[PDB]
């Protein structure tokens, strides 16, 4: 159901900025005036992307969502 940023700008959940700017633009470029005047439905997923700096262009959001909470690791020695 949910998606992950890390996956939304092909960022590896630890990626940097490149593909953040490179993985939205590559789709938003195609996405860009070419349907939104036929769908706008579809908008959010750009900013639904673009927000995923929030969670990655952060130490502690890329360091945090890179595994999704201590429970995606749990007790790690």
């Amino acid at each position: 159901a949910k998606q992950d940023y890390y996956e939304i700008l092909g960022v590896s959940k630890t990626a940097e900025e490149r593909e953040i700017r490179k993985a939205y633009k590559r789709l938003a470029m195609k996405y860009h005036p070419d349907r939104n005047q036929g769908d706008k439905e579809a908008e959010a997923k750009f900013k639904e992307i673009k927000e995923a700096y929030e969670v990655l262009t952060d130490s502690q959001k890329r360091a945090a969502y890179d595994q999704y909470g201590h429970a995606a690791f749990e007790q790690g020695g």
